[PDB]
């Protein structure tokens, strides 16, 4: 039918002066047709200690006084490459208020979105690519759905394939009111996480979506290759079933 | 993940990849009459239609590999007094499911009797037959195998408006959804768990029926969309809309 | 490939996604009003209004990757007498571009004179004015840094009903075309050759314009999407219908 | 908008008893979840003099009286081996007349497609493997775009890479009555063909679509692994600009 609103951006090559991406922190674009997250020296290797974020310029319309809420997809692919087999800390999509920025300190564990471990409202799904299991995180690499807490309100365990190019597709259903994630290499196992959340009950009506990465003493690139987001709100749909 | 989707925004005569059974025709205006018309627009008595889809689909494989769908029709149901009769149900059969014998009336072209072919549908009842376990108002009914309803909705039916009706089933939850709405009105809603791949056959036909028995009305399709994915049940379904 | 594509077919007052211009309102009946309009559906003279999609889109990279593009809008022109003006436009513009001074009436809101921003549009001229150029009736017209058409195409224009415009630019063949539609009417069309990346900075904002000036009309707007690819031109364009 | 008419369909699998595929000559599912076009010998290796298609089950709505044209994409993947470096004969999607079946004696350089090098219809990309040069191929690997005979009206070299999965992507745009193709390997070169023609002039308005693949004295696997089709058709659309 046509009685729909709807967002999408697709990004295969980031170049300099991407002026469709605010960037935060140290993240950079057009390095090889590549959006760095985090810090990469001039040889290639990464640093630690370094946050950064990508954010789509428009905002997005996720929910209406209705009850309406917008279903999404995200794409992205990455490559995490630690030349010492000593990854930290990982990647996130996100979704905040317009005006977000990176919190002070949120390096290594806090992945660019949280100031503490329990200003600005976060959901985010993260890849995960360091245990601390002091704050929830299971003994592996995981992928989590974080819903304004680091401390993951959902996890599965995440065979993460150091230096090659992996998928993460994100799915919002508003029919459903389901959050989920799949991080997939090519042949390879594929990891899913799920966990069911109203946005309506968590986000403010208009929002931005993005990337994260941090690093902490230990270090990874944190390379997003390409980039996709569908979102689409109904307003004179049924807001439930 | 194997996937169908059509989608009918006009019908002409001669539609190639529809199969019509009983009184069912396309073209007059460019919609689907599926129970008999005169040329002035009076609806006839004792009237059955159906539309099949021409190609089968795929509605599960395995206990991982099962079939999402989503479909969605919009209807204009006309009496000339205040009595039309019988409704319009959307429904999945075996593939060479034909009108059964007398099937006109309150057994909507769908059923021999009120309790052959497999029939799981969602039924638009106009009228309220209590002997076959109606309601006693108009109503959305969940038919699994028989036109008792397992689930029904009282419905609001404007006589003579463009309704549309959106069926959901959810092959991970196994829940069978149909939403019915008018504009500026609220939606009918009724939910059902049955897990259809222990109901269906492997390969099905999906179709519109409609009758009239002894009171009448005009079951006029104006556009018909249908959406099967069949996936891993170990992922999660994204949304249409 | 990178890509772009939004779709309103609802408004709401506080539309985060539009940069609203000069007497642009959003929300009123869920449609955007570029013109002013009184409380009783009167429009008023001597207004401007435009808006722009919040997202800049990058129109061109190189010689070899540019953005082939298409925009579709449903708009209500309606006046009290027979004499209903000046129109509508579709543009694409530099990013920061505002209403020049004094482009009420005949200049639409795109331009400070009849021959500062980089304007290309299409415009619904609902007013022939010959002393800047327009042939004799309503037309629909290709603008190229200039109020004074490059092409022309005689509009039969239908006072208080829903029009369709739909604007296709074609990177690989060098071509801008327009059709503009009413219901069981003829289309009017108009194609120009034209390389838009010798004409256009690499990143614009899209958007709509209209005004009014001695004579006015409602200038209001129902629907509007836009996809931008920018892609290759060594392969094809995907037509969207 | 609401007012176009569609099919879909995707097969990431293929399993024995594909009741939506009509296959014709030695075409066979359900091997290793491929879709093998020419007979494989029990040890993996291609037989020579064989013939083998696949067609859609329903019928494709391509134009109406209204000189109104669909627009289609088609994408599939495929794994062409010659273990002797010697291949015959190539692989094509095709467009036929709906109840088309292999012409006799269609095996080697006429790819199932047509009786001679001058009953049935037939518009295809054709992917060949062997140069003919009496019949009017370039004396190397080549696409070809085949309007109702072997003999190509436009072809371009085609590195094919024997033993690797390549996509090929078939596009038609109504919008300029272009049929192209783009043949790709990952990490390779992509050949590119375009041809401007008009289905309405050389089609009947109801068409199967399928692939087709042959061997003759030399062979190949003729491996489908996957293969998605979408039509579009806007009845109401101005039917050419
Ligand atoms: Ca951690
Ligand atoms: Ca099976
Ligand atoms: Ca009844
Ligand atoms: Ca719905
Ligand atoms: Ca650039
Ligand atoms: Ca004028
Ligand atoms: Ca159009
Ligand atoms: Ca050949
Ligand atoms: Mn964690
Ligand atoms: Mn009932
Ligand atoms: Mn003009
Ligand atoms: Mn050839
Ligand atoms: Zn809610
Ligand atoms: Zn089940
Ligand atoms: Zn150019
Ligand atoms: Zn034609």
């Amino acid at each position: 039918t046509h009685e729909t609103n709807a967002l999408h951006f697709m990004f295969n090559q980031f170049s300099k002066d991407q002026k469709d991406l605010i960037l935060q922190g140290d993240a950079t674009t057009g390095t090889d047709g590549n959006l760095e997250l985090t810090r990469v020296s001039s040889n290639g290797s990464p640093q630690g200690s370094s946050v950064g974020r990508a954010l789509f310029y428009a905002p997005v319309h996720i929910w209406e006084s209705s009850a309406v809420v917008a279903s999404f997809e995200a794409t992205f692919t990455f490559l995490i490459k630690s030349p010492d087999s000593h990854p930290a800390d990982g990647i996130a999509f996100f979704i905040s208020n317009i005006d977000s920025s990176i919190p002070s300190g949120s390096t290594g564990r806090l992945l660019g979105l949280f100031p503490d471990a329990n200003a600005d409202t976060i959901v985010a799904v993260e890849l995960d690519t360091y245990p601390n299991t002091d704050i929830g995180d299971p003994s592996y690499p995981h992928i989590g759905i974080d819903i304004k807490s680091v401390r993951s309100k959902k996890t599965a365990k995440w065979n993460m394939q150091n230096g090659k190019v992996g998928t993460a597709h994100i799915i919002y259903n508003s029919v459903d009111k389901r959050l989920s994630a799949v991080v997939s290499y090519p042949n390879a196992d594929s990891a899913t996480v799920s966990y069911d959340v109203d946005l309506d009950n968590v986000l403010p009506e208009w929002v931005r979506v993005g990337l994260s990465a941090s690093t902490g003493l230990y270090k990874e690139t944190n390379t997003i290759l390409s980039w996709s987001f569908t979102s689409k709100l109904k307003s004179n749909e049924i807001p439930d079933i």
